[PDB]
């Protein structure tokens, strides 16, 4: 249900907090947040390196906050 | 751009993560990573369509990750 972890990640990579005030489970990275190419690339890097989550926004057109939150909860980690 | 960014762009065109472990400034596109002609072309397309960056990766015989960053 919760997207707080992902909201904080976005904040962590430099997304402005005013862009994030209405974030919901169905909020989409491109179509709703309007994330830039550099921002999406930074997100893919940090998802992989911090959370073990591997996504490809070159290949896939978009992802919701929910799908990414769930990925984070599900992915195996050594910690 | 950093080596990290280049590594992600390469992942995103389907270069295997295993092939990218130990990637660094000196790593070469063709002689070390073994990029195919189709993969090279895919990298060009991604740079142009995702970032607005036009680069011709047949202008040189090969590119280290550092030359690629500078060229970008």
């Amino acid at each position: 249900v919760s997207v707080d972890v992902l909201k904080q990640l976005l904040l962590d990579i430099g997304i402005a907090e005013q862009t994030l005030t209405e974030i919901e489970p169905g909020t989409r990275l491109r179509a709703d947040l309007g994330l830039s190419s550099v921002e999406t690339t930074d997100l893919e890097i940090q998802l992989r390196e911090r959370f073990g989550v591997r996504i490809n926004l070159w290949d896939k057109a978009d992802y919701t906050m929910e799908q990414l939150a769930v990925g984070i909860r599900e992915m195996p980690r050594l910690e």
